[PDB]
């Protein structure tokens, strides 16, 4: 009986993340940041530093960037402090794939907590 992560589920409390900033930058995207919506990851990119942390995902909402409260940002506030963040980068990220769905097209939230995309 194989023992599939898919039936599992991802943890909803925070984290905090330690990301160490390449040549190419942090490797991921963002979305949001209108009217206090929030700022999710969008995008990971394969093998940046994002990535090489191997704890982010798409649909984690950015709490705050070495201790800056984020919730509230816009995303250009928030590009610019992760841009200004040095080398060494501590997020503190929470996984809300329901809120991030609502950002792309469609997209919606599987019985296990993935986010699907048809």
């Amino acid at each position: 009986s194989p023992e599939f992560l898919g039936e599992e589920d991802i943890p909803r409390e925070p984290r905090r993340i330690v990301i160490h900033r390449g040549s190419t930058g942090l490797g991921f995207n963002i979305v949001g940041g209108e009217d206090g919506e929030g700022i999710f990851i969008s995008f990971i990119l394969a093998g940046g530093p994002a990535d090489l942390s191997g704890e982010l995902r798409k649909g984690d909402q950015i709490l705050s960037v070495n201790g800056v409260d984020l919730r509230n940002a816009s995303a250009e506030q928030a590009a610019i402090a992760l841009k200004n963040a040095g080398q060494t980068v501590t997020i503190i990220a929470q996984y809300k794939p329901e809120e991030y769905s609502r950002f792309e097209a469609n997209s919606r939230v599987d019985s296990s907590g993935r986010i699907v995309t048809d």
